[PDB]
């Protein structure tokens, strides 16, 4: 469990085979699209899949959301994609 308040909050970010890596923000995954040298677009990995074009852009530890997902966070998908990665 993560609580606290403070203006400079963190980031969870992932790695998967060849793709890239993924971005954890609100219970969901990106995935990095372009980078604007000191910024990091990103797009929701179900962008293919659940139609979702929420994108988000990351910069140094926090992040920003551009628009909303039309689909719900599944914790227990997301978590499964982590296990590879701890391992
Ligand atoms: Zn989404």
């Amino acid at each position: 469990g993560s609580s606290g308040s403070s203006g400079l909050r963190p980031l969870e970010f992932l790695r998967t085979s060849l793709g890239g890596r993924f971005l954890v923000h609100e219970s969901f995954l990106y995935r990095k699209e372009k980078a604007a040298g000191e910024k990091v677009y990103w797009m929701c990995r179900d962008q293919a899949r659940l139609g979702c074009r929420s994108r988000a852009i990351t910069q140094g530890h926090r992040i920003m959301v551009m628009r909303s997902h039309c689909h719900q966070p599944d914790l227990a998908g997301l978590e499964a994609l982590r296990q590879r990665e701890r391992l």
